[PDB]
């Protein structure tokens, strides 16, 4: 099992506090995008294109539940994992971390990015309000812990993680 599986909106910090922890507790990150690129051989935003969401879900689902298993550093899910209801089932019993931020932050940390298909383009902070306002329910139902991530910086964020682990 992971010693921590970190869950959260675009922005919320789970490719870097998941990096910057699994360095903290001397083990390996597994970013679920990053495996889904890998796997592939394609971009997330070429999946989307081509063949849409509802493949990326499929084809995430499995890379999470096998990581699950198999995987004992740090995951960090995709942000939009815990919207598939057979994520939220294997998640059950697992460590699972919550990154919270608003949406005003989240969109200005987002705001120079352009590989999020379902945030790229103009209207962002429309959105972004509609994806938190959709997923907060699913990102709460999961979490083990919640960590608020608005006035943190990364470094405390990890801290604040390390000393409520294990
Ligand atoms: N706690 C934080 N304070 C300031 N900037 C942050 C924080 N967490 C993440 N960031 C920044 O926000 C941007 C998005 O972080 P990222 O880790 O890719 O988020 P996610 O993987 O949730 O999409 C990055 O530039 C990162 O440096
Ligand atoms: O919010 C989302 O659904 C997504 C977030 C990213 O982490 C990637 O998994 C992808 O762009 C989808
Ligand atoms: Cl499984
Ligand atoms: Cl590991
Ligand atoms: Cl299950
Ligand atoms: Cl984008």
């Amino acid at each position: 099992a992971p010693k921590a599986v970190l869950v959260g909106l675009p922005g919320s910090g789970k490719s870097t506090i998941g990096r910057r922890l699994a360095k903290a507790l001397g083990v390996g990150l597994l970013d679920t995008d990053v495996a889904i690129e890998q796997r592939t051989g394609r971009s997330i935003a070429d999946i989307f294109a081509t063949d849409g969401e509802q493949e990326f879900r499929r084809i995430e689902e499995d890379v999470v539940r096998a990581a699950l298993a198999d995987h004992d550093g740090v995951l960090s899910l995709g942000g939009g994992a815990v919207t598939s209801p057979g994520v939220r089932a294997a998640l059950a019993g697992h460590t699972v971390v919550y990154l919270e931020i608003s949406a005003a932050e989240g969109v200005r940390r987002t705001g120079g990015n352009t590989v999020r298909p379902l945030l790229a383009g103009p209207d962002r902070a429309e959105k972004y309000r509609a994806l938190m306002a959709k997923r907060a329910p699913l990102y709460r139902r999961v979490a083990t812990m919640r960590v608020d991530t608005n006035r943190r910086n990364p470094g405390a964020v990890v801290r604040h993680i390390l000393s409520r682990l294990q």
